[PDB]
């Protein structure tokens, strides 16, 4: 199925990024508002967070780049994706603080994702099947 106009198609999902600045609940029901299916983005290998990452990075020349929210929140302890899809794969590193929901960091252009308080405004990337 085609892509949404402006997202990344890559091996057979559909990523896209919004600079838009969005505690992780509203990012959350944004991508949900823009295709029946679509969710903040959850990431199951290497290559997949490494064509994201390049994604975001060419976004204005990498000028503006800021942290950026994905679907990985922590409940009852646990960390999971909103989406549903099982986790395997991660690059989460406790922050034993109220701090529930990832980003993808930007000072490590992308490389690790570090948490954030869910009520926090950041930019966020929404994953759909292509």
């Amino acid at each position: 199925d085609k892509c949404p106009k402006g997202w990344l198609d890559f091996r057979g999902n559909c990523y896209g990024y919004f600079r838009y600045e969005l505690p992780w609940k509203r990012a959350e029901a944004w991508c949900r508002s823009i295709r029946a299916g679509a969710h903040l983005a959850s990431i199951h290998t290497s290559e997949e967070h490494r064509a994201i990452a390049k994604f975001i990075s060419q976004y204005h020349h990498g000028e503006e780049e800021e942290d950026v929210w994905i679907g990985l929140f922590r409940w009852n302890s646990v960390w999971a994706w909103i989406d549903g899809s099982k986790k395997h794969y991660s690059a989460l590193d406790d922050y034993p603080k109220g701090k529930h929901c990832a980003v993808l960091d930007e000072s490590s252009g992308f490389l690790s994702w570090d948490n954030d308080s869910c009520g926090e405004r950041n930019a966020f990337i929404c994953k759909c099947t292509a």
